[PDB]
């Protein structure tokens, strides 16, 4: 009843004990993240004389070959990032400890559905949200750079952590998905919640999807709920059409999972198929947002910052980036020139 010389349980992870001395440098605190890739641990460096923040890698070639992928991109990015302004996440070394490859990253305080679950997810200001909407634009701006042309895949907010509590400067992190620009390798992709239509409709993708992702997640901030709630794919398609309508025909046309979705009649058009929906692009994002009704259910009246004429902008930029075409869906720099932020 043992495994990797008692380091190492039944599901690959490391026994992370409290107070355990790693190396001569690492003091180990408690283990805060968990996932398929393994844990991460909470540690004091005594060189640099830190919190960070040690990814310990599970002991089976799988998650340690895409462990050295996102390390790879972690520091290729870091690379360009020089100057730490762009809001990824700083890789400062790795290692291997006891056959885990551990990445060690600077310590982050609460993600962005910390923040939700705080507030009974019922949202935070437009104010804050424009913060965290041009630091996550200049992010996937970062990310845009030729050199780069990195898709992160996994958008969402438990992969934005903020860097101070007392301050809104965000950093994203886990790349462990990200997707370098290349071709239709993967289909099943993102998190259902932000996953895009061209993901949805299996036809290819760019990084077009974490900005529809960015969408979903700004107006999430807000509003405090999801967006689009979905229990599975059709629902989740059905969602995203209650709001937005049906997907253009020459989006369809070539969409070889439209008929997961949709039916063409012999008029040549796209309708839905059967199944508790609303008709397609009645649920409006104008009045989700409560543009005209002081905000989400009425609690941002009176508000500064949260006039028709501020709701109006934001409602603009999120449409711009829940553009049903890839190619049409506004880009990270022309994000950043719009009102909202301006
Ligand atoms: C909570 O502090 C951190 C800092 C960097 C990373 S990287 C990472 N990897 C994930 C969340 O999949 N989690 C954290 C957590």
């Amino acid at each position: 009843k043992v495994y990797n010389d008692g380091y190492d349980d039944d599901n690959y992870d490391y026994i992370v004990k409290n107070g355990e001395k790693w190396m001569d440098r690492y003091e180990i605190d408690s283990l805060i993240g968990k996932g398929s890739f393994g844990q991460v641990v909470k540690a004091y460096d005594r060189v640099e004389q830190e919190w960070v923040a040690i990814k310990i890698i599970k002991n089976k070639k799988a998650f340690l070959n895409q462990a050295q992928i996102e390390v790879r991109l972690l520091e290729l990015m870091n690379k360009h990032d020089t100057e730490m302004k762009y809001y990824i996440v700083h890789l400062k070394r790795h290692f291997m400890f006891r056959n885990h490859l551990c990445l060690v990253f600077e310590m982050l305080s609460y993600n962005l559905y910390d923040l939700l679950r705080n507030t009974n997810f019922r949202g935070v200001s437009l104010n804050l949200t424009r913060k965290f909407a041009q630091q996550m634009c200049t992010a996937l701006l970062f990310l845009a750079t030729p050199e780069l042309s990195i898709i992160h895949c996994d958008l969402k907010p438990e992969n934005i952590l903020l860097c101070n509590p007392k301050r809104s400067a965000i950093k994203i992190v886990d790349f462990g998905s990200s997707c370098q620009l290349g071709q239709r390798i993967y289909q099943y992709i993102q998190s259902r919640f932000y996953r895009s239509p061209e993901v949805l409709l299996g036809m290819p993708y760019d990084l077009a999807i974490d900005m529809w992702s960015l969408g979903c997640i700004l107006v999430e901030m807000h509003t405090g709920e999801p967006l689009f709630s979905g229990a599975n794919e059709v629902d989740q398609m059905n969602k995203i059409v209650e709001v937005l309508g049906i997907p253009p025909a020459h989006i369809l046309d070539q969409a070889p999972k439209a008929r997961k979705f949709f039916e063409k009649l012999p008029d040549g058009t796209w309708n839905l198929k059967k199944t508790e929906y609303k008709p397609p692009g009645t649920r409006k994002l104008h009045n989700i947002l409560g543009v005209e009704t002081g905000g989400p259910g009425g609690r941002r009246a009176g508000e500064s910052g949260h006039t028709v004429a501020d709701y109006l902008k934001f409602k603009d930029l999120i449409l711009r980036m829940l553009d049903y075409d890839p190619k049409t869906r506004i880009q990270p720099y022309y994000a950043l020139q719009h009102s909202f932020f301006k």
